[PDB]
């Protein structure tokens, strides 16, 4: 019925395929630190797979009325990102051995980031749709600031393998996460200049890269081993 069913279907496969690949790659691995990373990394694409699968079958999609139009809103993405993104943050947290104080702030910021994002995607007053977007973006920027400025300094005190792998995951996270608030802004959630079918394609390339590709880079590395 909806033309974006194919992109919902391509993500499902890759996220499902990456789920087992990480799950398979995680078998027999004895290192305790690695077991932590494999479990976290493997659960993320599994969480996304489940929501990509439900959307493909016509679940988690509502029609929010704003801007004079009935705008189709995929609210299932927020149940996905609510758990996948904090695990991506915890992955970096364990990677750089950050103290609990930083983590609570990162996890708190992510909840507000994804929390407000869903309200804006469902608010019926148009203007406030963008108000909530700003708060979320403000939250995201705080996260990227901690990762870019805080975490990096810690990664250098570590051994070289940890620093080299974190920089790649930092640049991948910074690049991909920064793209999420813009697509939301111009897409069906806000402006309505990019049709919903295209919005879906851009979120998939990011999610896959921000999970499968992100996970792939992490679990192919020797830094997860203590």
């Amino acid at each position: 019925g909806r033309p974006e069913w194919i992109w919902l279907a391509l993500g499902t496969a890759l996220m499902g395929l990456g789920t087992l690949y990480f799950l398979v790659k995680g078998m027999g691995v004895s290192d305790p630190d690695a077991k932590k990373f494999y479990a976290i990394t493997t659960l993320v694409p599994a969480i996304a797979f489940t929501m990509y699968l439900s959307m493909l079958l016509g679940y988690g999609l509502t029609m929010v009325p704003f801007g004079g139009e009935q705008n189709p809103i995929y609210w299932a993405r927020y149940a996905d990102w609510l758990f996948t993104t904090p695990l991506l943050l915890l992955d970096l947290a364990l990677l750089v051995d950050a103290d609990q104080g930083t983590i609570l702030a990162l996890v708190g910021a992510d909840g507000i980031m994804i929390g407000t994002g869903l309200v804006g995607a469902l608010t019926k007053v148009y203007s406030y749709r963008f108000v909530w977007w700003a708060i979320s973006t403000a939250a995201m920027l705080y996260i990227l600031y901690v990762l870019f400025f805080g975490f990096t300094s810690k990664a250098e005190s570590m051994r070289p393998e940890v620093a080299s792998t974190f920089k790649v995951l930092r640049n991948v996270t910074v690049v991909l996460w920064s793209a999420y608030p813009v697509v939301w802004l111009i897409g069906s959630e806000g402006a309505g200049i990019v049709p919903l079918n295209i919005e879906t394609l851009l979120f998939m390339v990011l999610d896959v890269s921000a999970k499968v590709g992100f996970g792939l880079i992490l679990l192919r590395s020797r830094a997860i081993f203590g």
